[PDB]
C-alpha cells in the first residue's frame, strides 16, 4: 500500500519498510537509501523490537520474533517465531 508523507500518514501494514515515493515493501529501494520509515537502518542498538518499544524495524534480513527482539534465521524469521518483518514468514 501507500505510506507516510505521500500516502496519508499511514504507517506499512506488516511493518514493512515505506519508501520516499509513498510505497510498502521489503527490499532495498524500500528499506534502503530510499526508504522513509520503518528502514534497515532504525533498527535499535539493542535490537529490540515489537509492541513494548513501538514496533520499531529490524535491519536487512533480520526479522522481529515473538519474543520481542530482531534477529536472523529460524528462530526469528520462520513460521510461528516471527511477528513481523519475517523474510521467510
Amino acid at each position: 500500500q501507500r505510506c507516510g508523507s505521500q500516502g496519508g500518514g499511514a504507517t506499512c501494514p506488516g511493518l514493512r519498510c515505506c519508501s520516499i515515493w509513498g510505497w510498502c515493501g521489503d527490499s532495498e529501494p524500500y528499506c534502503g537509501r530510499t526508504c522513509e520509515n520503518k528502514c534497515w537502518s532504525g533498527e535499535r542498538s539493542d535490537h529490540r523490537c515489537g509492541a513494548a518499544v513501538g514496533n520499531p524495524p529490524c535491519g536487512q534480513d533480520r526479522c522481529c520474533s515473538v519474543h520481542g527482539w530482531c534477529g536472523g534465521g529460524n528462530d526469528y524469521c520462520s513460521g510461528g517465531k516471527c511477528q513481523y518483518r519475517c523474510s521467510s514468514s
